[PDB]
């Protein structure tokens, strides 16, 4: 239950605060009132440099449980992205993000962070969240990269 969850969390952005990746972005949303909620965190993956969704800057919440780290959070691209591995509810179907595959206490914000950004550009075939960029991803990879571009033009800087 809670408690030990806030545990953890508090460490993790105490760890990130002194060293994360360029460009990324996690923090914690603020309650009301000086408060705040650890359990809920707004945080951006920059595009990888040399790929198509380089230059956006993409927004993804990351929720988190009591069961914390017991089970992993639950990580949703708001807006929704248009990519395979996204459902169009925006969540991320990721195998460490899986509690049964390859979730473990120990990952760290930074390590699923990281993750999603590489799978950003490296979709994995293997499970088809969003219908429609996995048809397109398959039978059109023009198409697929012609969608892409526009959406990291759509969420870069300005």
């Amino acid at each position: 239950m809670s408690g030990i969850a806030l545990s953890r969390l508090a460490q993790e952005r105490k760890a990130w605060r002194k060293d994360h990746p360029f460009g990324f972005v996690a923090v914690p949303t603020k309650n009301p009132d000086g408060t705040m909620n650890l359990m809920n965190w707004e945080c951006a993956i920059p595009g990888k440099k040399g790929t198509p969704w380089e230059g956006g800057l993409f927004k993804l919440r990351m929720l988190f449980k009591d069961d914390y780290p017991s089970s992993p959070p639950k990580c949703k691209f708001e807006p929704p992205l248009f990519h395979p591995n996204v459902y169009p509810s925006g969540t991320v179907c990721l195998s460490i993000l899986e509690e049964d595959k390859d979730w473990r206490p120990a990952i760290t914000i930074k390590q699923i962070l990281l993750g999603i950004q590489e799978l950003l550009n490296e979709p994995n075939i293997q499970d088809p969240a969003q219908a429609e960029a996995y048809t397109i991803y398959c039978q059109n990879r023009v198409e697929y990269e012609k969608r892409v571009r526009a959406q990291a033009k759509k969420f870069a800087p300005s």
